[PDB]
């Protein structure tokens, strides 16, 4: 998260941290239920040298705050059971980049770990809404992680406006969110997080998962989230959440 400041403590229960195997915290995910976990696909496409793909090769960190303290009380690890990329993710356009991880242990509830609330499929985030993101990603464009969980508070940005700033790159499936200055935006490491939105009664929801970016809080390149409300239906087919 760039432009950002230290999160407290157990402020965003909901925000997991995933490790692959001998790499440290890769990407970021989100806790919807005690079996259930959504993030970006984009993050398990394998490569020549590391099947990012295979669940057994990730940990997940539910409760974390600091990447340098990862046994502290509270902090809760679990590994994957499996790994379900939205079948029409593209490595391309980047269309579709969901993806939902099954823990092989349930979750513990408690004032540390908590699930982000889901938005019917119905639900619009408005134009000009205050959102949160949140990660361990990038603190600078070219810079390097963050040890303390990080969050910014950006906004909401028109659909018309955010194809126009990325020509023939944005898909109904993306969001764009953040701001034209820039200033505040994820970045790398923060892929597969959700956007925190604070709702009618306090409770929050989550408004998307961190996708993409040219870039990281650049003039006129705000950050690029896939939609939630969209698969709201996918997610309960998937996992009865
Ligand atoms: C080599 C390619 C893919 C690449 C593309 C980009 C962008 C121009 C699209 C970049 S980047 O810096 O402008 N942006 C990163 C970091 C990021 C991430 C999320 C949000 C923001 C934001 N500013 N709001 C920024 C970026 O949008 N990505 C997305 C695409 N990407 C991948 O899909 C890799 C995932 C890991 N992997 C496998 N498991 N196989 C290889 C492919 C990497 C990060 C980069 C960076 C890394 C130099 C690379």
């Amino acid at each position: 998260v760039v432009g950002g400041t230290d999160a407290d403590e157990g402020e965003w229960p909901w925000q997991v941290s995933l490790h692959a195997l001998g790499q440290g915290h890769i990407c970021g995910a989100s806790l919807i239920s005690p079996n259930w976990l959504v993030s970006a696909a984009h993050c398990y496409i394998d490569d020549r040298g590391f099947r990012y793909s295979d669940p057994t090769q990730w940990t997940a960190f539910l409760g974390l705050h600091d990447q340098s303290q990862r046994s502290a009380p509270g902090v809760q690890e679990r590994r994957l059971k499996r790994i379900i990329s939205h079948p029409f993710f593209n490595d391309f356009t980047f269309d579709y980049d969901i993806a939902l991880l099954e823990l092989e242990k349930p979750a513990e509830y408690s004032s540390m770990v908590r699930p982000i609330c889901l938005p019917d499929a119905s639900h619009v985030f408005p134009a000009g809404k205050a959102i949160w993101v949140t990660g361990w990603g990038h603190t600078q464009y070219g810079g390097t992680g963050a040890l303390i969980l990080q969050k910014g508070e950006i906004r909401v940005i028109n659909q018309t406006t955010c194809e126009n700033l990325l020509p023939q790159q944005i898909t109904p499936r993306m969001m764009c969110v953040g701001f034209l200055s820039g200033g505040v935006d994820s970045c790398q490491g923060d892929s597969g997080g959700p956007l925190s939105s604070v709702e009618a009664d306090g409770r929050i929801f989550q408004a998307g998962v961190v996708s993409w970016g040219d870039g990281c809080a650049q003039r006129n390149k705000p950050g690029v989230y896939t939609r939630l409300p969209l698969f709201r239906d996918w997610i309960k087919e998937n996992t009865g959440v």
